[PDB]
């Protein structure tokens, strides 16, 4: 009962159900299921199949169709992809994902059995620059960018996906959400990784966050960052959008930081 026109310009997105298979039993953000789909080429694909529940009337399911209209243009080694999504006669739409092997990237630098070095964190925060680089370009605003939404697959390569204590000085005042302010996030995306997955501003409430910028007081440097990286960080938290790097300008930065260092656990 959607727009017909709005239905035809979602097709491509949408899987027939008589190609997916739903492990619900099978759990992995947080009602994330292992799923099988067929392509139609013949291919069996794994993947992840999160149930969106909280979907209900016209608008909601419009709105996520567009979203999904969106999310699927994008090609990117550094940009989750959409497989495509479900609209099931019985049940709250489905969004289905290619499956990720070493799930999200907080939790992968957080647990001790894993041993990422300095280059290594350094490499996960320059493919998200590389991902933000190519979404900027495409004028999307990522809104939501942190470490917990990027999702590293069996070749450690780090897939961008979708807060105030990651939101920018603007957002925090006026809701106004830019790609500079995505900058922002990704200056204390940065600081996650160099911490190897520490919260950021423990001592500090979820409300008194903005008097705590308006002082002057940032991040602190972590104990595994560099010092040229350091001002990279600060750069990202300057309160003026326009003085803070693009992503372009990140990616040519970081990269040239990376290139100093030697020692990789887990490379590509
Ligand atoms: C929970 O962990 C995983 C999560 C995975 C995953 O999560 C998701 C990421 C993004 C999205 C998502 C992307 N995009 C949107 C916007 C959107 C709006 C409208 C239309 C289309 C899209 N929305 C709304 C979304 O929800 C959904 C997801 F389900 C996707 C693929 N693979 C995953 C793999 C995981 O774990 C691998 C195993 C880890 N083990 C290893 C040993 O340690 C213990 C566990």
């Amino acid at each position: 009962a959607l727009n017909p026109e709005l239905v035809q310009a979602v097709q491509h997105v949408v899987i027939g159900p008589s190609s997916l298979i739903v492990h619900f039993n099978e759990v992995i953000f947080g009602c994330v299921y292992h799923g099988t789909l067929l392509d139609n080429d013949g291919k069996k694909i794994h993947c992840a199949v999160k149930s969106l529940n909280r979907i209900t009337d016209i608008g909601e399911v419009s709105q996520f169709l567009t979203e999904g209209i969106i999310m699927k243009d994008f090609s990117h080694p550094n940009v989750l992809s959409l497989l495509g999504i479900c609209l099931r006669s019985e049940g709250s739409p489905l969004v289905v994902l290619p499956y990720m092997k070493h799930g999200d990237l907080r939790n992968f630098i957080r647990n001790e059995t894993h041993n990422p070095t300095v280059k290594d964190l350094i490499g996960f925060g320059l493919q998200v620059a590389k991902g933000m680089k190519y979404l900027a370009s495409k004028k999307f605003v990522h809104r939501d960018l942190a470490a917990r939404n990027c999702m590293l697959d069996e070749k450690f390569t780090v897939k961008v996906a979708d807060p105030v204590k990651w939101m920018a000085l603007e957002s925090l005042q006026t809701q106004k959400f830019t790609t500079k302010s995505d900058v922002w996030s990704f200056g204390v995306l940065l600081w996650e990784l160099m911490t190897r997955g520490a919260p950021p501003y423990p001592d500090v409430n979820t409300f008194d966050i903005t008097v705590y910028l308006l002082q002057g007081r940032r991040l602190l440097q972590p104990e595994y960052c560099p010092d040229p990286l350091y001002e990279v960080m600060l750069k990202c938290w300057h309160p003026k959008a326009e003085m803070r790097p693009s992503f372009s300008e990140l990616v040519s930065r970081i990269s040239a930081i990376f290139s100093t260092f030697i020692g990789e656990h887990y490379v590509h």
